[PDB]
């Protein structure tokens, strides 16, 4: 199979695969995706950071064979293993049959990770690796990085010395599927919405790490000699000073004036709500979405809840209970945990035709998802014009709060 | 415009509307439904029992035309609302306007609850009804029945006694759009299917409040009559005692022997669970039903959820979290109550990496939800040969335990 690999240093090649049908990766939307692995080449011997997806090893090897040519090398000496998720290990019992004598690097942690999903890999070498360890291949020294909990116990980062480059793994990754392979060479507002979307999904309850991580790595000395960043997936980053000061922004709160409205409704009564809510927000020169939970996904509403610092929730009540799609955001939230970044502020509303009881429940999961709620706005059945005239003051009162 | 209105007893005719496109309504799906509108005549007035959905007037007022022909009489002296939601009460604005003299007779609750959908009928004459109100037709008298919570606050039932017609709005309805009126005209697997999710989605909570409503008409001597279910949805009950012995078993909760296996996964270890449960509950007999919360809806689920004895629930941990998805159908659980019918067996499961801790959420959360839920399978990462085995045993165990 042809299928060319990339040069992105001195004897450093992507050797990935692109993976350009992806739609919904786990409760995630995107459009395509990619499953970045790189090859190092030394002196001595070469090294392969990462794989791919199942299924995905004939462009992989074609790839890693590509480079192998450029080079002038015969085989991959060893294997590293950032993480051990199913999308940058999927191909490795392939490989390992593929190069026989090649060691697999890895942290301790991962060792049981990989042999638990895959058991043929039972006489394997493995070689662990904690922070500080070396494996030098001829004028290119690996430096690995344990990062626990980032995004995985088991994952780590791999550095290479004279190229600068941070083989990050998950961390600074973005689901784009794309011909070109660098960050300079795509629209930047495409970039840094994937880049949002990836933190606001997967990192938003690692901040507190992500902070800490930054001070390690600048401890060590090692910030200095970072000249590019190449994650796991999307595009490499030859700025990485852009993403690094994007994750610090984001895992402090930093956030513009911004109001998301969230919604569900049956007859309509919530969703004038939503909209008058909406009218008040913006008459304090606030930006402010809008949201509809029976067509839009978690993860395109959580990238704004990143950016947000109130939001607005809203559903009718069915059986004393919010309408059930609020459940599913309401659980995603509460794993994701914004309030390790900041306490947004939020607004609760609905309709409804007795005794109510939606706006009560979404409070109580809304703080135990670590938002400040003040304020309810509920109403029997279809609001008047006063009533909604009270939703525009309350998305004013709640927009003019975060100003 | 051109739609007929059908004969259905002496001077009883239908005159709703043919709702064909509808797919889903509120979260339930469907293919179509009807909102049935009675025309009930007799030698002095004529009586209009409900209405339809908003926009749909020249539909429902072409079929009362051709029924006014038909029967001979001049226009419509009575207007009946037993239900204020808007699906019955859309066009009832349009009714007043057209029939200025036509006093609208319904609960007391509903007038409040009418005069908030609508504003307009502020200066409309209301004709407020309680239990046991009579509404004198000329040798036909309709006999009014208040059903609070059964399906709304403001509900209530109109018979016909003379002639043993149960005129019961929301009750032993299905959403059904078909040609043929009457349940005797369509296949009864469809038909009862129907009913069943009807049922499983909108009575389920109203379970024990549907006993002691049939104490309550056995009490005052009426039901031993009972020639015609007329319900404001779907097909006409020409054997009443069918759908009422139904509604007697799913009350008391009856079941045949049948686990019901629902899931999410990201990975696909939790499905490879799900599967091994299944095999186990199969292996005893026992009828077997498997969603997955990726591509099924709710209102499906819980059709399934109320005719079996034990379910099974799994998914991945997510950041300390059940997948997302759980979440949803978790809450709407929760406002269905089926443990008003029989607190059923549950069994938790699912992969995980870290700490876990899906299992344990959906154990405490699932019976919130009303049912008893002893015992977990959780498994680290991909199940092994022996941790299959070990989910067989959990399937097999929760299906003998409800033979
Ligand atoms: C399935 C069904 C069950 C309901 N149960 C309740 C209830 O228990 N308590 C309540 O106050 N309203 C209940 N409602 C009434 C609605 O909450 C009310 O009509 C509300 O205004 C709907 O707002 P929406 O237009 O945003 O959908 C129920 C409605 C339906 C459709
Ligand atoms: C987004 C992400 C976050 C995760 N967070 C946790 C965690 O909180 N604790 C844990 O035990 N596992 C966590 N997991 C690991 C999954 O539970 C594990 O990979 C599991 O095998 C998935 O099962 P499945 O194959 O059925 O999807 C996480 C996985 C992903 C991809
Ligand atoms: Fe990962
Ligand atoms: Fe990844
Ligand atoms: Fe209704
Ligand atoms: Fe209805």
């Amino acid at each position: 199979m042809k299928a060319a690999a990339k040069r992105i240093s001195d004897g450093v090649y992507w050797t990935g695969v692109l993976d350009w049908d992806l739609r919904n990766y786990h409760g995630y939307t995107l459009q395509g995706t990619t499953y970045n692995a790189y090859l190092v080449c030394g002196d001595e011997g070469v090294a392969l950071i990462d794989n791919s997806y199942p299924g995905t090893f004939d462009e992989l090897m074609a790839r890693v064979e590509d480079a192998l040519q450029q080079v002038g090398m015969e085989r991959v000496d060893y294997i590293i293993q950032n993480h051990v998720e199913k999308d940058h290990s999927g191909v490795l019992v392939e490989l390992h049959r593929r190069f026989p004598e090649a060691p697999i690097y890895c942290t301790e942690v991962a060792v049981k990770g990989l042999l638990k999903h895959y058991p043929s890999l039972r006489e394997a070498e493995f070689m662990t690796v904690k922070t500080g360890d070396v494996l030098d291949l001829g004028g290119k020294t690996l430096t690995f990085l344990e990062t626990p909990l980032l995004h995985w116990p088991d994952s780590m980062f791999t550095l290479l010395d004279e190229d600068g480059i941070l083989f990050s793994n998950d961390a600074f990754g973005q689901h784009l599927c794309c011909p070109q392979r660098l960050d300079r060479e795509i629209p930047e507002y495409i970039l840094m919405d994937a880049a949002r979307k990836f933190y606001a999904n997967l990192i938003t309850p690692l901040s507190k790490l992500v902070l800490k991580k930054f001070d390690e790595v600048k401890e060590l000395g090692l910030l200095e000699r970072i000249q590019m960043i190449a994650p796991s997936h999307g595009q490499i980053w030859t700025d990485p000073m852009k993403i690094i000061e994007a994750y610090t922004g984001w895992a402090t709160g930093m956030v513009d004036e911004r109001v998301t409205v969230i919604y569900d409704t049956m007859h309509g009564s919530t969703r004038k709500m939503a909209h008058a809510i909406a009218e008040g927000a913006m008459s304090e020169g606030v930006d402010v979405r809008v949201y509809c939970l029976h067509e839009d996904d978690r993860s395109e509403i959580v990238k704004d809840i990143l950016e947000s610092g109130a939001i607005a929730l809203g559903a009718p009540t069915i059986y004393d209970e919010p309408y059930p799609s609020v459940g599913d955001l309401l659980m995603y939230l509460r794993g994701l945990k914004f309030n390790r970044t900041l306490t947004r502020k939020a607004l609760v509303f609905g309709s409804m035709g007795g005794n109510g009881g939606a706006t009560g429940t979404m409070k109580e999961l809304l703080a135990e998802a670590g938002f400040d709620v003040a304020c309810e706005e509920e109403v029997y059945y279809v609001p008047t014009g006063d009533e909604l005239d009270a939703c525009f003051e309350a998305g004013r009162k709640l927009a003019a709060e975060i100003r």
